[PDB]
């Protein structure tokens, strides 16, 4: 039913508001940003650049559903940071696992990574909760990481395995 | 009502109402510290400095999508954690009574979000409903500016106003 | 004359400009740079839009009628003066409009731009325009021998100049 | 079959070619660089439209559907060698296309190009494939052990040749 | 009744119709031409350059009668070469004369130049005779100057200067 | 009849065409020495040699206006004086007898106008009945070039044939 | 002091600048932009030298010993004025040079430059500079707070000015 | 000992970094960036000199040896937070420097450039040297499984944290 | 006397240039654009080398110490005419090498360059170079009220002036 | 033996790539553009000093005499192979010292660089490499025909492989 | 006298032609450009050295001394012709050298060029030069009216021409 | 010629490439542009270094005598063909080494370039040259008529051509 497809300039609207609401500064390659114009911008640019990699999630109907992004992608380490920013429309669906597996199973694949981590807030038990039911463990609590809504505010680190995702079943 | 009232993130196509705005004024008109007159002079310095983090720029509208004023930050300085803040309202929305609301809400994005220790603002000292104004908001004088700016004639004197991050925060 | 407005000149304003650079009969510049043709004056405006040497202002009005143009040039920061020139279309020329127009500009070049002088050329051969810069403020201040060769034959101009302090007061 | 045509690929055709290097379940290049999205395919386009390292053909039918791609890559004007592949579209996949499409792969690399030798890789996975490949008349030449990492696990592919002379004899 | 207006891109399809038949190789700033997007190159490259005057004729209708071109400026010798086309559809219509004086004009009033001189292929005595009417002199008759259509030609040069033209009537 | 054909000289719009010529044939296409076989190959070429003139083309028309072929010559050496011809027509216009008059006409204007002192062409020595037509036209042979060129799957001999300014002129 | 003169500042110089720069820990800044290497530096002199937003000069004595620098920036020629600061090399301090330079700087400011006002700030925590200004003729228009991060906590400084007729015309 | 100094990173230093990067059997970073050869670091260096993501000191003593490297990268002026980390050489390993080194930069870091956090990765493996920046005020904030490929193997490494707030309220 | 040559500036000469704009006393500009340090000056040089709006010329003794400069500006080839300076080393005023210096500009200028008017500046408030140049054969043609600021007031310049045939005529 | 360094290539090395590829009796690339002269190499190396599909490694003495080139190419890091090529001076060949080479490059491959295969050509008529690089580990996987064209006649090589498990467990 | 050789022009040879264009009092052209200054020239140097509408060589001796400059310039290779330009040093005019270097100038321009036809410009003024040039070959075309401002006023010059087709079937 | 030795042409040997097209008084080429001075070839070779349609080669004796030059130019590798010639110092003709060249020539063309055909021009008025190549190998395919101006008149001169199995395979 569910698909993704790798972003493209179209989207950008699309991104542009998902990065509202939950308030972080967004970014870019690393680099900031908060208008339209700023984002298309940063999107010209780092179009050849393959440390982050984007896929946009629709329906079989073309909603666009939500957002799996890769970034600090390195081919040393083999290793990247996973995010996922469903859009308010479209939370509680039950969709959120289905695309998670997804993102594991490209990262695994196809670009052959060993490693994928990412970042949950603390004051957020469901969230922490969802990626351990998929197979993410915790490497670190780490204190005081960002600045949040008016305080620097603690995130879990959590992680899973190439071989774990792959061979756990054999 | 005033919860009413939305900020958001400018854009190339804002530039025609900013211009407006800047034309009753009178004064000269920077743009990240570049003078500017004509549309197109706006244009080209957008364009340049689209990318520069010195400034930042909120288009307030209402829930009726009027266009109601420009939130602006210049002189982000990411050491000293300060920056100036400026507002604009158009001719039609003055006296209202929405200034307080953008005030906070400014105070709100460069504290919460921007975690910046200091805001500082000007005042023109022959203006002192907009002093007892800000003070009102927190804001307290730290300096008169003797004759610091030229504006529409001659030098005027103006009053510096900051507020710090600590005493919003716990307000 | 109350109904008249000054705007900063923009791209779309080209036309009425080269229009009026036409009659002439001499060779108007751009930021010291001459041109004959829309496309040359449309990459000189181009190349010149951040110099600050000069500044053009479209007079408009009522009904936003195009009626002509303000500009300085050789403005200087250090000494704090201008050149300054104005042209009135030929289906304006004529209703009491320049006295107006020479004011606005004044007023913008000293209220706003912060400057001490402006100058401006008048062709000798040209007796009532010296009269009028004069009814405005205007002095003569040099009466220049053979400046500008026009219609075929060296010509003398007036330069003409006021003060901040003599608008102002 | 005799309908089948090849044409030189051209810009209006990288959507085509986005779409079938979509299941592929592997990172598709471009003149040896990897690519996801057509923005990053276009971009590529644009840079290599000179590059004589590869070559591509989209091949089309009576009524001008696009049927699939021929490509040509590691082209080699020292040795005259190159490495080929093909790829249907799933829509038109079991039709007796793929022979006639070899076919017209090999008359241009051998009667126009003036290549001397082809290769290709298979998946050992993929049995009737590399009998296929064997009814048009390639051998195999090595037996590639854990080349390439597919569906989660180093494969074995096999290389498989042809040469100049066998077909034109 | 006549006018003269600076060349602009619009005018280039006109410019390009007129060096056609008259069948020499055309020139832009001295870089030769055969083809409209040829030209169109040439002519964006050239468009600050003022070694190079051009100035299409109209009437009063706006219908395109031909080109007065200056070439060769020199601004220390404070001299040019001119010359003048008209389209075959307005020859015979006694235009000529008031172009070339409207030409003169231009350049010993707002140009002020000191002297334009120009060409005339000797095997056409009707323009040498014209010329010789608004003014021009011979100053040469250059042997084999041109290969035009099979075979190495004649020309006058053939001039007036400034003084001469301003004030032959005081 | 053939007064009623007219050379043009080459334009962007004219490319299509020009890619549909060099598809029948077989042999890979250069354009000033450099290869191409798709249309956004050959206008990228184009657009970066339009100033060059080693080469100049001529669109073939007739007074319906339908395309009817190509007038080439490259390697125009302007010291030596010489240029290698090359015509191409269009499969529906092959056979109606119009080469020889195309033939003349390039001739007529390498000699008239450029002021050329010797066109060459080649032939394929598999083809007598164009090597007999163009002797006709005034052509010799000077050359025949061994194995010159892979043409369809083997390397094939070429008449290399030239003519001479002062041999037109005086036809 | 007879023997003082100023020198526009040029590359050769940028290895005196940086090492003033040093041992007095602000974050230094070359045309608003930040800087700690020579290299780091140069790079940024040559993207502006055409740039007129900011005037540097050099001091020299009469033997050609580099005393110090005096610095304009944020110079603005519409509202005509500029912050003025100085830096003498530590082995000059307390020879009596700072007025002198403080003087010349006012002399090229307005006459040359022809400004209007001419603003400076002075750390709180230095009470004997802010007596120094001051008697050169700046007097306070700011206590501005908690302005700077200086030294491992944020601290006040004073903003002074003085004005053109001031300078020039004080003694008519 | 205090003799010990910290000097903003010069492009004649350059050698000395690589000289250090041999040792290591990871590969080497400038800017995110992978480098192994001079030439490369160098092209690296000049590319990213403006770059404000990342800070460097060599330190040196007072007869102006080389001993060491300090490094702050990842920096990020929001959220107020940097990576560091120390190389030694290896003839001026145990000698007692790191404690003094290590209390230099955060001293930068949080009295100078004003930061919130600063952290650092140590090997797993290496407990004497997780014990040695526990003295030094460094407190564990992860386990990071397998982070890094390592001469030969995956290897875990300990992030360790220490923040502004109490290195200023310091013994 | 005789023995002073004339010889156009090039970048060996700029430190001269420099030292001899020092203690102007007012800012020393390039082609309009105002500079201070020899770097500057130098970038500048180099940007206005083919740009013929002004042009400049070093003075030598028969020795070739460098005695002066002579300076065009502000040089309009339609209308003819250019602003005229000349600075003299301090080490070298006062010994009538001026005039010299002035007629050689003058015949640079009318004789070379094909000019038809020179005009130039002179502080009202030295009165002695006002005579020096009546006497070469400028004359004032205006009084310029308050035109510079110098010294910190708002000064008057004579502007003066002479001719292409009254040079010529003597 | 146990003292032959390995050191990353840099600019000062290309004398020594240059001799060495000088008599190889077929054609030298450099990230696959082909290469004659040092000038040329030259050029090539500036462009391509970034590029990460090739990586190259001098080897030296303890005397640092030059001793060879070890060479990966056609790097994936998806795939995780690489191609290997090694050129010993003709004055340092029939010494011993390919294996401890050999060895080195197959080390800085699998336990620096995380890669899981390499694969290298070997002339079929060549037989006594073929046999030493079997003793090193590698194993024939392709016999390829008339591959290269070398010495006037279309040869065959061998491809041969190693893994990274094979290499570290051993 | 024989001696004498040619040698096409190279960077270092600039101060020797800026040397002779100091005389002159005429303005000086490289590739129809003007210039003054050794400065102006040698940057106008590196902007045409390719370009082919002129042509220059240095006239030295057995003892390589600098004796001359030959040139020419508008070269045009449709209608094969050229203007030609030669400058002997002061020191070395009125010794018998021009017509030799005239001689060897239409022999490149004849032999090697491939030109049809060399003119040049001789001022009215000087019956001597004409008569000169009329001596070896050159014949009148034309008596150009005030053509160049020369020295303080408007000058006649003769343009004398001469043809390949002559100086090869020469005595 | 057991000594000589052939080397890919670098910039230092552009000075005596410019030594040898001088008193030959053809006007000469690089990548078909044409030159006359040392710094206009010297702006070709920069120009030109990626360029792959043409490729020279200086030689070189044992003790490192320039003693000429090989280049191939027009080189297609759709049809495989090149145009060769050589230039020996006036110094060094006569001493036998062209036809030693000539197979280095042939040898790297077809070995090392695996080309199919190699072509020449020599000039009809030059017996001896004909009979040289033909000697090497090469055989007649054109006698070119008035294809070059030299020497103040338009000249034949012959084209001469050898294929790549003669040159490897004519011994077996």
């Amino acid at each position: 039913q569910l698909t993704l497809r790798a972003l493209e300039r179209g989207d950008l609207r699309f991104i542009h508001n998902l990065n509202n609401n939950r308030n972080i500064m967004s970014y870019w390659f690393e680099e900031p940003y908060e208008s339209f114009d700023e984002l298309e911008e940063l999107y010209n640019k780092h179009i050849h650049d393959n440390a982050e990699r984007r896929f946009v999630v629709e329906d079989a109907q073309k909603n666009l559903i939500g957002l799996v992004e890769l970034i600090e992608i390195n081919y040393i380490h083999r290793s990247a940071e996973f995010q996922i920013i469903i859009a308010p429309e479209h939370q509680g669906k039950g969709f959120a696992r289905t695309l998670i597996n997804r993102a594991l199973d490209y990262s695994f694949t196809i670009l052959n990574l060993h490693k994928i981590y990412l970042h949950v807030a603390v004051e957020n038990p469901k969230a922490v909760h969802l990626y351990e039911e998929c197979g993410f463990v915790e490497e670190g609590h780490l204190v005081e990481e960002f600045f949040i809504n008016g305080r620097y505010q603690d995130v879990k680190r959590m992680y899973i395995l190439q071989s774990k995702y792959l061979n756990r079943s054999e």
